[PDB]
């Protein structure tokens, strides 16, 4: 909407206060001008009908429970535009500052979260397996990362290719999740996951295994369930991840580690020099391998740590 840039406050799924920018124009639209061409939050309003009508508030106050999953998918839309602008200078998810739309209490009781191709999408949780989605940082920056990756590689979500999608969404959601700097973890959704059950989530990049995901290439799932695995599987590649980030040693192998940083600057390169619609795990390790010489050095540590990490989850 055309109007006036304002900054109200609120409180998000988990009960802080936080502000956000908003727009005004006889209301205060869930509208951020100050990212791109625009944050905007839509009320779905327990509908499937999307985006449903763009957030509209009385008084620039955002501390109703009902406010508050609109509150963290407009906040952490922002967290993530700022990541990927700050750190990989990509500007939104196209690199030409597209608007970034999401809609919140998408239906009733979903416990879900997506990227639809177009905008983003939350459920509110059943408020036992999940609270509303919107509260996990690491998983609105997964969303994004969904369209970071249609617009550059277009990993078909199907089988391998489907999995180094989701891993490239987990390795960049707990990459913000870093960057923010709170209460950072290589785990995927424990801040919405299972309100009555501390220490637990999803998925696990450390250890993927905690939650029953593979964490060797000889471990992969092979059926048709979850589009062929792309959420079991992917915990191959958030391992080798993970390894290359933090080190350690791996079914025997031994892995140096070279930090966040250089981790997302070597995936961010792959993601977007070299990786395509039907990539395959071996071409992901190739892809690293590449980008890291690109930007390390053939003879550098980060590429003998890059394939040191795929080797430990058997992927050549
Ligand atoms: C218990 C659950 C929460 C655990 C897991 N989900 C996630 O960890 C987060 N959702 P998610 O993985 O982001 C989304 C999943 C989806 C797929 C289809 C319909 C609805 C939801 N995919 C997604 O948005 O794909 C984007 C995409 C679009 C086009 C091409 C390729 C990818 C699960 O769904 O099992
Ligand atoms: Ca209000
Ligand atoms: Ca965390
Ligand atoms: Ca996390
Ligand atoms: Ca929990
Ligand atoms: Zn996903």
């Amino acid at each position: 909407i055309t109007g006036t840039s304002t900054v109200g406050v609120g409180r998000g799924v988990l009960g802080d206060q936080k502000n956000i920018n908003t727009t005004y124009s006889t209301y205060y639209y869930l509208q951020d001008n100050t990212r791109g061409n625009g944050i905007f939050t839509y009320d779905a309003k327990y509908r499937t009908t999307l985006p449903g009508s763009l957030w509209a508030d009385a008084d620039n106050q955002f501390f109703a429970s009902y406010d508050a999953p609109a509150v963290d998918a407009h906040y952490y839309a922002g967290v993530t535009y700022d990541y990927y602008k700050n750190v990989h200078n990509r500007l939104s998810y196209d690199g030409n500052n597209a608007a970034i739309r999401s809609s919140v209490h998408y239906s009733q009781g979903y416990n879900n979260a997506f990227w639809n191709g177009s905008q983003m999408v939350y459920g509110d949780g059943d408020g036992q397996t999940f609270i509303p989605l919107s509260g996990g940082i690491d998983v609105v920056a997964h969303e994004l990362t969904h369209a970071v990756t249609d617009y550059t590689a277009g990993l078909i979500y199907q089988n391998e290719s489907g999995a180094i999608n989701e891993a490239i969404s987990d390795i960049f959601g707990t990459l913000v999740e870093f960057y923010a700097n709170k209460n950072p973890d290589w785990e995927i959704g424990e801040d919405v996951y299972t309100p009555g059950i501390s220490g637990d989530s999803l998925r696990s990049m450390s250890d993927p295994a905690k939650y029953g995901d593979p964490d060797h290439y000889s471990k992969r799932y092979t059926g048709t369930q979850d589009n062929g695995g792309v959420h079991i599987n992917s915990g191959i590649i958030n391992k080798a991840a993970y390894l290359i980030s933090q080190g350690g040693t791996h079914y025997g192998v031994s892995v140096v580690g070279i930090g966040r940083d250089k981790l997302g600057k070597i995936f961010y390169r792959a993601l977007t020099q070299y990786l395509t619609p039907t990539s395959n795990f071996s071409q992901l390790r190739a892809a690293a391998v590449q980008s890291a010489t690109d930007l390390y050095g053939s003879t550098s540590q980060e590429v003998a740590s890059v394939k040191q990490a795929f080797d430990a989850v058997g992927v050549k």
